[PDB]
């Protein structure tokens, strides 16, 4: 499912996102805009082998398990399908783990390089939330 804007908001903001870790939601909204365009089935193949999956893009070496990326860890517990579902609970309850982990969310490439230092806030604006 792609989902629209606020409703992504809506729901992230439901399943306990919003200054999660200090996080403000319009940072979790700007890192799924650039890392899937709100697409909940996006998969991107890296270079090492592992896959990014779902609308945080969160990747088969150390999160997820897909089958075929060997040497991997899985500490989210969830096979990487699970992150495609239109059901975003999966892909937030790993996200939280992955922003726990000590680098914050310098772990998503495009949050660090398009969201950080931005003005995050614009990508809730006008939301009933
Ligand atoms: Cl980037």
């Amino acid at each position: 499912k792609v989902f629209g804007r606020c409703e992504l908001a809506a729901a992230m903001k439901r399943h306990g996102l919003d200054n999660y870790r200090g996080y403000s939601l319009g940072n979790w909204v700007c890192a799924a805009k650039f890392e899937s365009n709100f697409n909940t089935q996006a998969t991107n193949r890296n270079t090492d082998g592992s896959t990014d999956y779902g609308i945080l893009q969160i990747n088969s070496r150390w999160w997820c398990n897909d089958g075929r990326t060997p040497g991997s860890r899985n500490l989210c517990n969830i096979p990487c399908s699970a992150l495609l579902s239109s059901d975003i609970t999966a892909s937030v309850n790993c996200a939280k783990k992955i922003v726990s982990d000590g680098n914050g969310m310098n772990a998503w490439v495009a949050w660090r390089n398009r969201c950080k230092g931005t003005d995050v806030q614009a990508w809730i604006r006008g939301c009933r939330l």
